[PDB]
């Protein structure tokens, strides 16, 4: 048993607020913005030994980062930027710190109640995004 068993599973997004401007804060695109918006992804999130696999799946894009707790990593997002990653695993919420261009992001997933919440902040924008189990 690992601690981040709590986030293994199959989720799917229930809700969603204030992505759009958490998008315009990072200079993602209107075209980017529109369809991604729109879309209803579903993430699976799993544990094998110490490396963490999520797997965003989407009629948007498709997108998976593996990675070990602790252990910075090359990550290239959605909206095409090359950061720095690092998560980590503080009280119980996987927190993950993108570094580029001398800006940073923090996207941070805690399980509350049957659901997963998704945090993003940048700048000073905040938007929460709510998953449940498919
Ligand atoms: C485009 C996108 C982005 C980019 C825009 C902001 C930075 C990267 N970030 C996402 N999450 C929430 C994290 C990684 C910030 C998600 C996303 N939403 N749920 N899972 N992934 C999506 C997304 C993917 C496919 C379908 C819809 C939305
Ligand atoms: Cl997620």
């Amino acid at each position: 048993s690992h601690m981040c068993d709590a986030f293994v599973g199959t989720w799917k997004l229930v809700s969603s607020e204030n992505f759009d401007d958490y998008m315009k804060e990072l200079g993602v695109g209107f075209a980017t913005r529109k369809v991604a918006g729109m879309a209803k992804p579903n993430t699976i999130i799993s544990v094998n030994g110490d490396v963490i696999t999520l797997k965003t799946e989407s009629t948007f894009k498709n997108t998976e980062i593996s990675f070990i707790l602790g252990q910075e990593f090359d990550e290239v997002t959605a909206d095409d930027r090359k950061v720095k990653s690092t998560i980590t695993l503080d009280g119980g919420v996987l927190v993950h710190v993108q570094k580029w261009d001398g800006k940073s992001t923090t996207l941070k997933r805690k399980r509350e109640d049957d659901k997963l919440v998704l945090e993003l902040v940048m700048k000073g924008v905040t938007c929460t995004r709510v998953y449940e189990r498919a």
